[PDB]
């Protein structure tokens, strides 16, 4: 069945979008919340999309399940644990996983997300709990995991906390800072809370990625590159819109975190068009293949590989260079990055 039967690298996946239905129900019941279902299968049917939707439509998906995990400590550790399990089934030898700590928390955060009564779970120990779950998963399932911590567009006040959390927990497991959630809010790349967070990340050596370009213009890409100093782009589809920018990113060997299946389901790509990744294939761009939200998009990594092999004529050779590009563009220290490279060179021959 699987389009690509070798080990794989993945750089772009959200933890809060990669929970098993079954364990949301488990915590729905056991805490009180009660979902719009009580069977795993129907749960995935309504909390999981299969044709494009608007943003409010999208966000209410989170409004369903997040109150069931956020706040509960053992929930937070278990989803980090089960994320590694899920990934071992995908054949991934190395993954970076991202999330917003604040969104899993029910105290020391204004506003309190998900409506949610107060309590005592702060952002700081959310990240310790996640990174316990993750370290255990690594040990039991033999996938290597690191994590990225997301800033949120609409909430520049969280952002100095995020860089500080990145520093406190560096190497183990957290390797980078991200910026997520609605790149359409005007001027959001340039909100002072975000820019000074990213400037702190330069100063102290935390690695940087930015979501720019999925649903927004090439201008928001440009700000991510020139003002936020990204090392990578999540998505970056719209840099095509601006050809000098595109060419520049080609020379600098910028890495696009591509999420094929997602981009259909979000509206970012319309089916009757050039998919941006085929252009990236033809141009020999430094890009990767990623799942984004396997919960919400009813998908595994093989969904993404499959789609590009069926409908876009991707071949096995391109699959290889892409995962190599992803290993090179990882936020691993260089010794550990050479080790990963070596594993992959052998596996691939
Ligand atoms: N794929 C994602 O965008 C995503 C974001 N998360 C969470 C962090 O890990 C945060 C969820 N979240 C909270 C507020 C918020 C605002 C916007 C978005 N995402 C977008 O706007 C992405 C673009 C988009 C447009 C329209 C439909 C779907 C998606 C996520 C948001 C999980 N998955
Ligand atoms: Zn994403």
């Amino acid at each position: 069945t699987p389009a690509f039967d070798k080990p794989k690298v993945e750089l772009h996946v959200h933890l809060d979008g990669a929970i098993k239905p079954e364990t949301i129900l488990y915590y729905g019941k056991r805490r009180g919340i009660a979902l719009p279902a009580d069977t795993p299968e129907e749960l995935q049917n309504i909390i999981g999309m299969d044709k494009p939707l608007t943003l409010p439509d999208f966000l209410a998906k989170f409004d369903y399940y997040m109150p069931a995990i956020a706040g509960c400590r053992d929930a937070i550790k278990r989803i980090a644990y089960e994320f590694v399990e899920m990934k071992a089934k995908d054949g991934v030898v190395y993954v970076e996983v991202r999330y917003s700590p604040h969104l899993l928390a029910n105290s020391k955060v204004e506003p309190i997300p998900w409506n949610q009564a107060e309590g005592d779970l702060t952002p700081d120990e959310v990240v310790s709990l996640v990174n316990q779950g993750l370290q255990e998963g690594e040990r039991d399932f033999g996938v290597k995991v690191r994590s990225i911590l997301c800033c949120m567009r609409h909430q520049p006040s969280w952002s100095s906390e995020v860089v500080e959390l990145c520093k406190k927990y560096r190497e183990q497991t957290v390797v980078a800072i991200d910026l997520a959630g609605d790149e359409t809010i005007e001027g959001s790349s340039l909100f002072p809370g975000h820019v000074q967070a990213y400037a702190e990340a330069v100063k102290s050596g935390v690695h940087r990625t930015v979501h720019a370009g999925e649903v927004g213009s090439a201008n928001v890409v440009k700000e991510a590159v020139d003002t936020l100093k990204t090392e990578r782009l999540g998505h970056g589809y719209h840099t095509l819109e601006d050809t000098t920018l595109y060419n520049r990113l080609r020379q600098e060997n910028m890495h696009f975190e591509i999420c094929p299946w997602s981009s259909y389901l979000t509206g970012a790509w319309k089916p009757d068009t050039e998919h941006a990744v085929i252009r990236f294939k033809n141009d020999q761009v430094n890009y990767s293949l990623n799942t984004d939200d396997p919960l919400i998009f009813k998908s595994t990594l093989d969904t993404d590989y499959q789609m590009t092999k069926k409908d876009m004529g991707f071949t096995e050779e391109e699959f290889k260079r892409l995962n190599i590009n992803a290993a090179k563009s990882s936020f691993l220290p260089e010794d550990e990055k050479k080790e990963l490279l070596d594993l992959l060179y052998k596996a691939y021959r």
